[PDB]
């Protein structure tokens, strides 16, 4: 595949939130978001697609980041170069596990931290997948509404802010099916 725009929303200053159907690895935004864990394990669904696309270049960048950063703190966001990928940078986030205490709040928090990091690097665009709803077990709709809520909230409260466009990237048929059905 593949690229379809499914929904577009105006954020607080008219910045655009686009929900799109695509493989996130194929998106050429300034940043793409990789949901990972404290050890930067590259074995979630999105991690596997980034590794498929970027190969060794991608993996060694993640390793170098783990060595420089140390373990990724709860809800933490960190950035590596997008070697092997269309995206300029990869923002790595410590994705909460469904069922862990305060897991919804932490999902919101991690999203905002990814946005702050992109802003700190003066990035114009950032692509999020449905963080938490793969290997970490969130229900797809719950994950998606938390992420979209957290992006909107960021832009209401952030004065500015270099981000022009936010992509919310859906790939699995269940997520797409529920997004479209329930909207
Ligand atoms: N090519 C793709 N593009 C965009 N989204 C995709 C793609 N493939 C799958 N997805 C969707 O990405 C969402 C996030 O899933 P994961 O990447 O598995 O992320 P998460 O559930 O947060 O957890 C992965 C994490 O990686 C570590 O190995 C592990 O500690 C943790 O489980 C899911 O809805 C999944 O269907």
């Amino acid at each position: 595949d593949g690229f379809t725009v499914l929904s577009t929303k105006s954020l607080f200053l008219g910045q655009k939130l686009q929900v799109v159907q695509a493989d996130i690895a194929s998106i050429d935004s300034d940043a793409v978001v990789h949901p990972t864990n404290t050890d930067f394990y590259i074995g979630g669904e999105v991690g596997n697609t980034l590794e498929k696309k970027g190969g060794k270049e991608f993996v060694e960048a993640v390793l170098e980041l783990r060595k420089k950063n140390g373990p990724l703190e709860v809800a933490g966001a960190a950035v590596s170069a997008g070697h092997g990928l269309p995206a300029k940078f990869v923002i790595h986030c410590n994705s909460p596990v469904w069922g862990a205490d305060k897991c919804e709040e932490l999902l919101e928090k991690t999203v905002k931290n990814c946005l702050a990091l992109a802003d700190d690097k003066k990035l114009k665009s950032i692509a999020f997948p449905s963080i938490g709803s793969g290997r970490n077990g969130f229900p797809k709709q719950t994950a998606a509404q938390l992420i979209l809520k957290a992006i909107s909230s960021y832009f209401v409260s952030t004065m500015s802010s270099s981000i022009k466009t936010v992509y919310f990237v859906l790939f699995d048929s269940e997520s797409i099916g529920i997004y479209v059905q329930e909207m």
